[PDB]
């Protein structure tokens, strides 16, 4: 199949069992483990790294919303995804 690209790696499919995250990480952050697996998280829009979970940012108050319909999960392999409900599909990319 080399002369094809490589196919789209997709996100978990729709149906089927989903790892949800009862609150999504804010837009922007991601989720990462060290060496030794130790969560910790990073703040794209500001460029930071800490062990603190979201939900050198100062992170008192409600960040925006998933739109209704919507919600975040994790692949067994710590990647973020996107559930849309209304349309019964699943993305890489933050709607927000």
């Amino acid at each position: 199949g080399s002369d094809r690209p490589p196919p789209y790696v997709a996100p978990p499919s729709y149906e089927g069992p989903h790892r949800t995250l009862g609150v999504p990480l804010p837009a922007g952050w991601e989720m990462a483990k060290t060496s030794s697996g130790q969560r910790y998280f990073l703040n794209h829009n500001d460029q930071t790294t800490t062990w603190q979970d979201p939900r050198q940012t100062l992170m008192n108050s409600a960040s925006g919303p998933l739109p209704d319909g919507w919600e975040q999960a994790m692949t067994q392999d710590g990647e973020v995804y996107y559930i849309n409900h209304k349309n019964k599909t699943t993305s890489w990319l933050d709607p927000r």
